[PDB]
């Protein structure tokens, strides 16, 4: 995974939340799949992909058992760029049986 060296705070904070954040959403003893997506009204300097991928990166660092999918995803995860803020949306949705 990332070699991990700080640099781009933006980023560094973004991953202490999101992992403490989504601890209970991916690390145990929740676990499973999941969908990472960049939303971005304005034009931002980071990139799109530096924030999904490494994000993902962080997922699975918690619980082995996550497994980011793009087909069967269990929890969405979405990155909207608000007054230059990171804002991490969870949405569960289980087509499974209702």
């Amino acid at each position: 995974g990332s070699s991990g060296s700080s640099g781009k705070a933006f980023l560094e904070d973004m991953k202490k939340y999101a992992e403490t954040f989504l601890e209970p959403w991916f690390k145990a003893p929740n676990k499973g799949t999941f969908q990472i997506v960049y939303k971005s009204r304005n034009n931002s300097h980071v990139n799109r992909e530096e924030v999904i991928r490494e994000l993902a990166g962080i997922v699975c660092t918690l619980n082995s058992e996550n497994k980011v999918d793009l087909t069967n995803p269990q929890y969405t995860v979405v990155v909207e760029i608000i007054k230059a803020v990171c804002c991490l949306s969870v949405v569960k949705s289980g087509p499974s049986s209702g």
